[PDB]
């Protein structure tokens, strides 16, 4: 009814003394100042937590979960040479000879300074082109044959002390050519596990990089490979190999323990964080990752721009000849990487498992095992120090760190800190706001 | 008294207009819907924060505390050979000859291919067993004598620029045998400190791995050691050495700065996190850690299963002969590691100090110091490149990172977000719930 | 007016039934116990969150921001020799000969054991001092000339596949002498960027450490340098080089991919955390960092204590002669580092960008490129393996991790959890406390 009658019976805390049934005194203004200030101190502090929730913040919980049976990560490796030298042929030097950086522009040799007599004359019968009847070419078939064969390289593999197999090593194709993948987990093979830490309860391979089978550099080229040794990218079984980008290396003559530490990272979907919220099954890979998007970003580009695919690409498109490489494929990489890089962006999913690495090198061989390794694989003693390496990937302990992001302020924490200060300053509620609306609805009709 | 009389004078916000002293109108149901909804919106949002507190969550605070006098971590190392070759004896080849992988099953030699004439005939008088009167054996005494002696290996140790001592190096026993521990901190010696970073204000040892004193491999065995170089585990002084598991290595001929970074990790006790809440003094180590539990997990097993202890074990039990090794001890490791691994689990304590490591190799020696290092220790020039290494462990700066876990939601934050939304939705309290009980207690008696 | 009249009309929840207009019964004490307990349960729980806010806590948010154009960090390097041997002179051996550890106390040679005939006689005409007319000396001018020249060392630099320049390498001065800085960003040059990851889209230098130009060690000195190879500190362009402290190394004959990962760390100002809150422009560096404070901590010390500055110091003070080095400068370092270390402390600012590093070594050269690298730079084959190295610094992917510290409890979260439990326990507000003061103000006047 009356304003002095309504304010004497409502649930607000200040109006019972402002609008009292008494004359105007000094107490009415000290209740007016202390209510109009405590309504303004509620106003700029409640709008803090509203705008703080509107940022959608999140802080991270780290934890070290202990386990017993961890999975082994897919040890993916290949030699830093593209392909062997004794497995190239005269027909191989015709369709793809200029691209392999041993030929000039007119399908002839560059300057033959610092070329051995036995090294040049094995190449010299390959570059006759006299009554040359060519054969049909395929760049995938060239990387199948001329690449480094697994049954020649790997002297002794191991896993958890048990023996290994070159049939367990699964071929892939990257920018370095014929690359293999231990513990791939595809083709129905279950991913192997580990039950202990230490240097013996992981992979232990003993490779042979075949330094005599490297491409002899005679002319200064753009992409000559001076180094010897392999390159390794450690990843989960879902992510395709990206050895060209995410790969470290080990040296020959250096047994290299690479201690991993399994991490299980969990991000948040928008609007909290940035992850691929759904699964997002890509067109040429059954699962999604940060790399499987990136090769699918490049595969659909080179099909729509050059009507073929490279040898390191998934799908079923036919492989580009070196006629398509020197004219279409290579000018279309830098046209996307440099110019149109903002047209394609991959959102990393928020269930990702990574593997750190802590390097440590030990020199192989000792002199006590020097003469033993020479005869046991029919090699010279000078051959052993610069061809034979050992890699060793394991886990420190059976535990994995998790890096998960907790939402720092949900809507249930906002309601606890709106009325946590709404009740502190004026004592109202959602019903008191509806109560003040229910009195003002009666005043406007009278 | 009456329901219209009680609701007109209570502290709830909605019942003053639902149960008014007026006829049934459209305002009674719009106060009934807006109260039965604001009682249900309180119901499913307060049960969010109750169940969120019942998970006992925690998020982590990272901080980089700066300091002046950091402690130096216990640099623990041993050569990757088990024991020397010139310090084995005919009696040593009888009681423990087959276990050291130089003998066949009938206490005879394996195939002697790739064996030098001077290397075989020093072994050939050890394996006579003709009128052989044996001596009493002890596997701890064999690892005391035949192991790599510290006064022969370490050419020059240093610490903070000041000189060092082989008497400061303290012997332990691991799976590799005679291992030493710089800055052990036990036997009343105070743990040394550092007052600066950089490569000169830490340890700088110059070892000599004695590659001529390695075990010559002639037959293909299960545990032949091809590599040369040492293995190092960095740890705090409390934790016992676990070089077999938590150890990295450095190579010979390679001065290897190993930059540490001191971390002081703090976890939470249950039910927040998982730590050993109390101290938990183990039976054979004065302090508790993740490793001291694990060796105590293995020591009590092999005493209860084989009535002895291994050479890398604490306590006072007598050491197992190789008769007990080939028949009891080795079959009881894999019976616990593979089968009964779930019977024993070590809870890592929540006051743990760790040390990261960032490797970096520099080749030693230069040609300017090549001929100097040859004569100054009476060594050949070919000996220097493959025997002499330098390790260098220090800190980057005088600061330690801390990784501590804050309890993200205590009971004082739950009470602020129960009544933070209880006062927002219905305006009640704990006393209003007691007030509604105090009116309903009067109704049931009338 | 009356206490039974005031409590029947106030906004507290308990006083309406304690001070009722009825005789003393059992309900008055059960409302007295349940109010004096719910006033005490508010008391010790509200003082929890008050003292929890008074600690000013903070928890950290980790995030992995993806980007396209990252900046390249300033690759700062220098050879581990101080200066060349063929660029020292007779006058250079007079003013500074004893300090370079080739002379005795009486300006004569130490013991010449293990000294070559061609190596001693090139030094022997430098140490005549017979009718010696000296030249004016400057230690900055000695480190300009006698140091390792960039145009002799760097065989081939690269960046993003494009060519490089020795004019892009900018000289600085550290404890190792003549040090250079790729991508320095000073002198108006804009800091270069990267648009891709992988081993080819970063720096790729091919140095030549000039192992024939090292100082030949003949006598056992305090600071002889046995090792060969360079030292590298990766940092942002703002921070001055601190290669002596924050530097890792790479070896010769070892192509060493050093995979970075850009981090953008953000701390908090006091009283939350510890950072330099303002900019804090130092006296001799235009920007502030943790290192630029430390050299400014040492520059103002040695000017106020020795009236000069060292060669690795900023400013405009004249450089100290070796007369000032052996008598003033060296005794004033350890007088500050060991004794007065607590007089100077640098507060690290809270906008700091760091760069991690993940090492990986690959052996260079292969035998296929062995004879090519010998003639192409007019070097012997034995020279190539122990002088030629390659360093390679890049990024894994175009993304940077951020480690920022969120204030875990602001004043708006305190007010939500004071009245969140003030409204829960007694239902009061800030006005009810003023209401109880407004009744007690009337009682004391009557
Ligand atoms: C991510 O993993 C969590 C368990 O760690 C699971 O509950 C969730 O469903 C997963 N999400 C996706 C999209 O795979
Ligand atoms: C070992 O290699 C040599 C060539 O160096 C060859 O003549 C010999 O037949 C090989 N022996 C075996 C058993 O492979
Ligand atoms: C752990 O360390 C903290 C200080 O960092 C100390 O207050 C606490 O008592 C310690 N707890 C145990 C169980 O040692
Ligand atoms: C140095 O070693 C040789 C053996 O190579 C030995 O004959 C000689 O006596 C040794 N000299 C010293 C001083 O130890
Ligand atoms: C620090 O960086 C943030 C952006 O990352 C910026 O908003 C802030 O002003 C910076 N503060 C200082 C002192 O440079
Ligand atoms: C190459 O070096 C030799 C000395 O080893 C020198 O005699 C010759 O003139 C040099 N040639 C060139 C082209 O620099």
């Amino acid at each position: 009814v009356s304003i002095q009658a309504f304010a004497s019976s409502s649930t607000l805390h200040g109006i019972s003394h402002i609008f009292s049934y008494e004359r105007l005194s000094l107490k009415r203004v000290v209740w007016a100042l202390c209510f109009m200030g405590s309504l303004a101190l509620l106003a700029l502090v409640c709008t803090n937590r509203i705008q703080y929730y509107f940022l959608y913040p999140h802080v991270t919980k780290l934890d070290e979960v202990a386990a017993t049976r961890l999975t082994f990560p897919a040890v993916t490796f290949c030699n830093l040479n593209e392909f062997r030298f004794s497995r190239v042929t005269k027909n191989d030097l015709y369709h793809a000879g200029e691209l392999l950086a041993l030929l000039n522009n007119r399908y002839e040799i560059p300057d033959t300074q610092t070329a051995d007599e036995k090294q040049l004359e094995i190449l010299q019968d390959k570059a006759n082109f006299r009554n040359f009847k060519p054969k049909p070419f395929n760049m995938l078939e060239f990387y199948d044959r001329a690449g480094h064969d697994i049954r020649e390289m790997l002297l002794s593999c191991f896993f958890r002390g048990e023996q290994c197999s070159p049939e367990d090593f699964k071929v892939v194709f990257t920018r370095y050519g014929k690359c293999y993948t231990f513990n791939a987990g595809q083709d129905g093979k279950p991913r192997l596990i580990t039950m202990k830490g230490g240097t013996g309860n992981g992979l232990e391979i003993m490779l042979d990089i075949q330094q005599d089978e490297y491409l002899p550099v005679w002319g200064e080229t753009d992409e000559t490979s001076f180094e010897a040794g392999i390159k390794v990218q450690i990843h989960s079984q879902d992510e395709p190999p990206l050895i060209d980008q995410l790969g470290f290396g080990v040296a020959p003559g250096f047994q290299t323990f690479v201690s991993c530490q399994e991490q299980r990272l969990i991000y948040l979907p928008p609007p909290w964080g940035d992850c691929k919220a759904t699964t997002g099954d890509s067109e040429f890979y059954d699962t999604y990752s940060i790399t499987a998007c990136r090769i699918d970003c490049e595969t659909r580009y080179l099909v729509e721009n050059c009507n073929c695919r490279m040898v390191h690409m998934p799908g079923d498109a036919p492989y580009c000849t070196p006629e398509q490489y020197k004219e279409c494929a290579d000018p279309a990489l830098d046209f996307l990487v440099e110019k149109d890089n903002e047209y394609c962006v991959c959102e990393m999913p928020c269930n990702v498992t990574r593997y750190g690495k802590e390097l440590s090198m030990v020199k192989i061989p000792s002199k006590a095992s020097a003469k033993y390794l020479a005869k046991k694989y029919n090699k010279s003693e000078q051959y052993i120090g610069e061809n034979i390496l050992v890699l060793d990937i394991f886990f420190e302990a059976l535990n994995y760190e998790t890096i998960e992001q907790k939402k720092a302020y949900e809507v249930a924490g906002l309601l606890g800190d709106i009325g946590g200060q709404m009740g502190l300053f004026i004592g109202a509620s959602i019903l008191t706001v509806l109560e003040l609306f229910d009195y003002a609805y009666e005043v406007i009709k009278h």
